[PDB]
């Protein structure tokens, strides 16, 4: 039910703050998180209002800062819609965090 | 009744096919295209297929080339949508075109 169709930046720096574009199948505004996480589990949130999401299709979003903003190298992370309400996600998206 | 809400991008090199997001009212898949103008009146096309229309609220497409590749400063021109079977235009949008 939840999807990630396309994303217009598949990285960002560990800082977060970023600004990203993702086109989804529908959405409910006041229903929907995006969660960066990585399995070692640490997860982050796109920072965002129901006002940022585009008439249920997309959504524009801040990157959270990634768990160490003092990595040497790239850590890939993944990315899902969930439902705050049941939980339920999207199949997820691969992510890259660099350093600063 | 046409309107670009947001561009993830507005501006761009001259030389062009460089991809931009921008979410809109709802607009038809075949009935939509993105027009990028300058009034001296010089126009150019976003290049994107009806699949390239997300659910009738985004458009993914590729910057056209600018009329002149070899300017040295930026050159200012607007973005509008435009409906292709009666021609009516969104408000536009400043796009600024910089050299290579």
């Amino acid at each position: 039910n939840l999807k990630i169709v396309r994303m217009d930046r598949t990285a960002g720096c560990v800082t977060g703050g970023e600004e990203i574009w993702l086109l989804c199948d529908k959405v409910q505004k006041d229903d929907i998180q995006i969660r960066f996480y990585e399995e070692e589990v640490w997860e982050g949130f796109g920072d965002f209002s129901p006002t940022d999401v585009h008439r249920q299709f997309a959504i524009c979003f801040k990157t959270p800062k990634y768990k160490d903003v003092n990595i040497t190298k790239p850590a890939s992370v993944f990315v899902q819609l969930r439902r705050k309400s049941d939980l339920e996600t999207s199949e997820p998206k691969p992510f890259l965090y660099y350093p600063e």
